[PDB]
């Protein structure tokens, strides 16, 4: 009937879906458990760099007023058609995009439930724990903790930064080797010490996040490495708690939904999935959870106008490393490309202004 989207998650996907909707004079609701959106791809360089972090939390409120709603999705009454809220509200909806990206530990993520203001300050907070300790271990050496190894040592070169990986090789497995190699040769140019083959076997007796005198971590292999600071970076996993119960037949078995060269989720013509919570055979990028956004909003649009549905064209990988503020590496359609580029392109800034570019507001 008449369209009212209802967007399930304010992340990279659900801001792009929205903001579109939105210029497009759409009706929709975006449904965010959070009161704003997190430019988590910065939330590294908010680890090591004072005052950074207000730069990477955007008020929803601001941007989308009445089209927005801060709720926890507990279900989809498919039969109804509606997205239900924990206390009882119900969103009645045309079309439904499931954006629900994942989650992960602090600081990679910040999935909590927090005032904008706790937020920035869980890692200013961070900042300084990093700056009291001398010794520092990073567990999980792919592409994310290979950047947190990198931003410590590069803010503070004095450091003793520590880097224990339970893989042979560096960063996305899908990556070129040449990209992994450099990755690794930066590492040790900029000093950190590379823990190969290690899987860190004590977790749940380490401090998180936090300075301290001494900390022992132990591995599989039975290495101990005492350190001041320990910091997660061993992935992240899909967040189906929207819609795990009433899709459980079209989840794939890392709760993705599955989806078709629309980005449809099977079985429906009216759900699109986009950004991590789809079933794309692709590494986990918020730079793909845009490029769905426009997909899943054209084809709403296409199906009402009665008009074939465009696909999604996957190519070769693009994906780039930020290595510090001063260097990188990474490739663009299966090509290699180095510093200066990644530098420039990545390492600078952190795609941070794109986030306030689509918000429409301007960073504190
Ligand atoms: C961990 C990590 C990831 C990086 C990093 N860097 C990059 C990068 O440079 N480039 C890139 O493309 N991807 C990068 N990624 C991957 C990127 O973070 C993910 O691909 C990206 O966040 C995916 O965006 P989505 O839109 O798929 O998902 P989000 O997590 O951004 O947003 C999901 C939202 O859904 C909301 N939500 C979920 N379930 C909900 C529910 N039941 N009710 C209400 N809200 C819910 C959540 O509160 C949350 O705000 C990185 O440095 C780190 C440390
Ligand atoms: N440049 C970018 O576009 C970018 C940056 C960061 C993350 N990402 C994406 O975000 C997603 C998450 O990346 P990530 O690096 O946070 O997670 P990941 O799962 O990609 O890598 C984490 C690694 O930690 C290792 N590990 C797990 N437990 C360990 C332990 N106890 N000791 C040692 N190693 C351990 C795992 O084997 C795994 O390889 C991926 O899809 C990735 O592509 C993209």
């Amino acid at each position: 009937g008449a369209l009212h989207v209802v967007i399930v998650g304010g992340g990279f996907g659900g801001i792009a879906a929205a903001s579109q909707l939105q210029a497009l004079n759409v009706p929709f609701m975006l449904v965010d458990m959070k009161d704003s959106f997190h430019h988590n791809v910065a939330a590294l360089r908010a680890s090591v760099e004072t005052g950074f972090a207000k730069k990477t939390f955007i008020s929803y409120s601001v941007t989308f007023k009445d089209n927005f709603r801060q709720g926890l999705v507990v279900g989809i009454d498919l039969k109804n058609q509606m997205v239900l809220l924990q206390g009882g509200e119900a969103l009645p909806f045309s079309h439904l995009i499931l954006a629900t990206g994942s989650t992960g530990p602090f600081p990679g993520k910040f999935n909590e439930v927090s005032s904008q203001q706790a937020a920035i300050q869980a890692y200013e907070d961070m900042v300084r724990q990093v700056q009291r300790s001398r010794f520092i271990v990073v567990v999980g050496g792919g592409s994310a903790g290979v950047e947190m190894a990198a931003e410590i040592k590069t803010e503070y070169p004095e450091k003793e930064v520590t880097l224990i990986h339970s893989q042979v090789a560096l960063a996305d497995k899908e990556l070129l080797p040449s990209v992994r190699q450099e990755v690794k040769e930066i590492l040790l140019r900029k000093g950190v010490q590379l823990l190969l083959s290690e899987r860190v076997s004590n977790l749940e007796e380490l401090p998180l996040n936090e300075y301290r005198e001494y900390i022992k971590v132990q591995t599989d292999k039975g290495t101990e490495v005492a350190t001041n600071l320990v910091i997660l970076c061993t992935g992240i996993k899909i967040n189906s708690s929207a819609y795990r119960k009433a899709f459980e037949s079209r989840l794939a078995s890392s709760g993705a939904l599955r989806v078709n060269e629309h980005l449809q989720v099977e079985g429906h013509s009216n759900v699109y999935a986009i950004g991590d919570c789809a079933d794309v055979r692709t590494p986990k990028m918020a730079y793909l959870a845009g490029l769905h956004a426009n997909i899943a909003v054209a084809n709403i649009v296409n199906s009402v106008k009665q008009r074939p549905l465009q696909a999604y064209k996957p190519g070769a990988l693009t994906f780039l490393l930020s290595m510090g503020r001063n260097d990188g590496v990474g490739q663009i359609s299966g090509f290699y490309v180095g510093r200066l580029m990644v530098r420039l392109t990545k390492s600078r800034d952190l795609f941070v202004s794109t986030s306030w570019k689509t918000m429409r507001q301007s960073p504190p």
